[PDB]
């Protein structure tokens, strides 16, 4: 409350572990699903179903520009991602296993780092 804080987390690292993070998931072999924006005009549904759309190259570019205020933010859209896979592909499929492999991959990197 006012003039009660809890003692101060270090998070000036934070930037630089999320950049990391994020160089590894671009380079997984599973990766290829996700690493640009789906193309609205080529995919039919997509568009009206996922209401907001997400991918690596613009978790990438709002990284880069200081759009993340902090970490929670910037795993929301790295879990969006994959909210979004699982809501347009089936489980059984090359895309929906890729999205759950990366999902468990981005969990443990994400624990790993920073829990």
């Amino acid at each position: 409350s006012m003039s009660v804080k809890k003692p101060k987390r270090d998070d000036s690292k934070d930037l630089a572990l999320c950049s990391m993070i994020l160089t590894e998931m671009e380079t997984h072999e599973d990766a290829w699903p996700f690493l640009l924006p789906v193309n609205l005009k080529l995919v039919p549904g997509y568009k009206k179903v996922i209401k907001k759309p997400m991918d690596f190259s613009t978790i990438r570019e709002k990284l880069s520009s200081g759009q993340y205020p902090n970490l929670e933010t910037f795993a929301l859209d790295v879990r969006l991602v994959f909210d979004n896979c699982e809501t347009f592909n089936e489980d059984d499929s090359d895309i929906g296993r890729a999205g759950h492999n990366m999902r468990k991959y981005f969990e443990k990197k994400w624990t790993d780092t920073f829990k």
